[PDB]
C-alpha cells in the first residue's frame, strides 16, 4: 500500500542491513592459494542480532562476486581462494556480515598483498662458474 490505508492488527519492526565488520585484513591462508581475511565482528544483541538482523556469517568479496563466506556470526578470520582474485584481478576484498534478511555493506577493502597473490618457487640456480 503506496501511502494508502491499513488496520489488520499487524506490528512487524524493520531489521537489518547488519552492522558491517571493521579492521579487515589478509594474515595467510592454510594453503599458498588462499589467505586469510581476518576481521572485527560487531557486538551482537544478547538475543543474536546485529543491527536488527539474523547474522548467520560473513561474506567475502573481491571484485562484486562472491569468492567466500563464512557461516559464523562471531567469526574474526575466514579463508578466501585467490585465484578468484586472479581472474578479476582484484587487489583487494571486502567483508559482509550476512543474515536471514540479506547483506550489508562491504567492509574496508582489504588490499591483499603480492607477497601472497604470487605462488612459492625454490631457488633459482644457474652455470656456477666463479
Amino acid at each position: 500500500g503506496s501511502s494508502g490505508s491499513s488496520g489488520v492488527e499487524f506490528s512487524t519492526l524493520p531489521a537489518g542491513p547488519p552492522a558491517p565488520p571493521q579492521d579487515v585484513t589478509v594474515q595467510a591462508g592454510v594453503t599458498p592459494a588462499t589467505i586469510r581475511v581476518s576481521w572485527r565482528p560487531p557486538v551482537l544483541t544478547p538475543t543474536g542480532l546485529s543491527n536488527g538482523a539474523n547474522v548467520t556469517g560473513y561474506g567475502v568479496y573481491a571484485k562484486g562476486q562472491r569468492v567466500a563466506e563464512v557461516i559464523f556470526p562471531t567469526a574474526d578470520s575466514t579463508a578466501v581462494e585467490l585465484v578468484r582474485l586472479r581472474s578479476l584481478e582484484a587487489k583487494g576484498v571486502t567483508v559482509r556480515t550476512l543474515s536471514a534478511q540479506g547483506e550489508s555493506v562491504d567492509s574496508a577493502v582489504a588490499a591483499v598483498p603480492p607477497e601472497l597473490l604470487v605462488p612459492p618457487t625454490p631457488h633459482p640456480s644457474g652455470p656456477s662458474s666463479g
